DNA sequence: ATGATGACGCT
DNA sequence: AGCGTCAT
């Protein structure tokens, strides 16, 4: 009772972009904007493989991965841009300077976790407690929460459109919402809601893209909620409100869980649905699925998640990467070095452009390579030293730390054929 | 013949 | 170090 800890000590968000890739590309061109539309990349094979969808495009059932010619079987009338290619293969630049943009923006209001090109975690504890003593002890208006659901709500005795029902349940929330005590959970999350409405207002505002968010008190739950309600939509998930969003909620969905570890809980359990996992001992969990997975699960289907907003604003690593699927695999040893050459090339002007924003340098350079006949990510890795930014003494070190998985005994030639080279800087230090 | 990335755990 | 998982 009294010592059982409920996971309720802090206020964390996650702000996602609403299909974001296809956003940038909507905002630099007017004639894209409130259309079916997707991003591709590679024109040449089936039309290019769509990476980012409209929502207006998802509705005719287009989707990641989709090639472009078959998503036009299902949209007719579907707009497309091509992301740009430099050196020979894809280039995201525009994207990262986009999320750049979102990304300072969120960090006016708090340190912040970059999680992926578009989405960070917000730790809002310390605004939060600040925005409660600002507040004379006033009530909580809806119409400082204009955008966003009660996860849950609303909920009892006694509208058929959407809108209705989000001021429905947020009239409910509010209606029993205390004011008068500062520590709440639930009215730290409320305000905590209220500066995410802020902080979308800013970035729209400020960059013309719009996103989704959660509120709740971590990590896990926050993604979870951001989900819940997009686009444009912000969902608080409250302590309260996780044994029923859990009881039907599959295992998969919950951030860490959706791939082998995910399967083997139902599997091993015999159970579908993340509250079913309540019924096990923190010792039963951790005997399954080893000690830090045990404890994490048993606290994570109570709601209950310690994780950390992590102060990191900046990628840690920065890398480069091409395939070259099928018949188009590297086959001779020329071709291997003008690839690495391309990459090293890109990762140069990355890397200076790094060192110059961000003032650090990285230290290390990683290789990675695909052999023809393998299925995994990388079949090797090597690293060495990263002491120049100069594309050619990176090109040629990864050539050094590669080249003997070379089992052809002709020197020009290159076997096994090459289905991936990847280069990535690491280990940054200050500069 | 998705592809281009990126974080972090394990031994 | 180098490999494996999970992720957008
Ligand atoms: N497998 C993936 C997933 C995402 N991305 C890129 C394109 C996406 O626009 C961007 C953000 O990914 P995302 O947040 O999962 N989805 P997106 O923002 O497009 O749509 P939402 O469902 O978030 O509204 O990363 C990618 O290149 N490969
Ligand atoms: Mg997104
Ligand atoms: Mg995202």
């Amino acid at each position: 009772g009294p010592h059982m800890a409920t996971g309720q000590d802090r206020v964390v968000a996650l702000v996602d972009m609403d299909c974001f890739f296809v956003q940038v590309e909507q905002r630099q061109n007017p004639h894209l904007r409130n259309k079916p539309c997707a991003v591709v990349q590679y024109k040449s094979w089936k039309g290019g493989g769509i990476i980012a969808v409209s929502y207006e495009a998802r509705a005719f059932g287009v989707t990641r991965s989709m090639w472009a010619d078959d998503a036009k079987k299902l949209c007719p009338d579907l707009l497309l841009a091509q992301v740009r290619e430099s050196r020979g293969k894809a280039n995201l630049t525009k994207y990262r300077e986009a999320s750049v943009e979102v990304m300072e923006i969120m960090s006016r209001f708090a340190v912040i976790e970059r999680a992926s090109i578009d989405e960070a975690y917000v730790d809002l504890t310390s605004a939060v407690q600040e925005r409660l003593q600002k507040l004379q002890g006033q009530p909580i208006s809806a119409d400082l929460l204009p955008s966003t659901y009660i996860e849950g709500l609303p909920q009892g005795p006694t509208t058929v459109q959407k809108e209705g029902m989000r001021k429905q349940g947020l009239f409910q929330w509010l209606d029993s919402l205390q004011i008068d005590n500062l520590t709440s959970p639930d009215l730290q999350l409320t305000v905590g809601a209220v500066i995410v409405e802020e902080m979308r207002a800013a970035i729209e505002r400020e960059t013309g893209f719009q996103c989704s968010a959660g509120i709740s008190h971590n990590k896990v739950l926050a993604k979870l909620a951001c989900g819940l309600n997009k686009p444009n939509r912000q969902t608080l998930v409250s302590h309260g409100s996780v044994p029923q969003l859990f009881s039907q909620m599959p295992i998969r969905k919950i951030r860490s869980l959706g791939g082998k570890l995910g399967a083997s809980v139902i599997e091993i359990l015999g159970i579908e649905y993340m509250g079913e996992l309540t019924q096990f001992t923190e010792s039963q969990l951790q005997s399954h699925f080893g000690e830090k997975n045990g404890s994490w699960l048993y606290a994570m289907c109570r709601g209950i998640e310690h994780d950390p907003v992590k102060p990191r604003q900046l990628p840690k690593t920065i890398g480069c990467s091409k395939n070259f699927p099928g018949k188009t695999a590297l086959a001779t040893r020329e071709q291997v070095q003008w690839w690495l050459l391309q990459l090293a090339q890109e990762l140069e002007e990355r890397l200076t452009k790094d060192r110059n924003d961000n003032d650090r340098v990285a230290t290390q350079l990683v290789v990675s390579i695909r052999v023809q006949g393998d299925k995994r990510l990388s079949s090797l890795r090597r690293c060495c030293a990263l002491t120049r930014y100069d594309a050619h003494k990176m090109s040629h070190d990864a050539f050094t730390v590669i080249k003997n998985c070379n089992t052809s005994g002709i020197q020009t030639e290159w076997s096994p054929p090459l289905t991936m080279l990847f280069l990535c800087a690491t280990k940054f230090s200050a500069s």
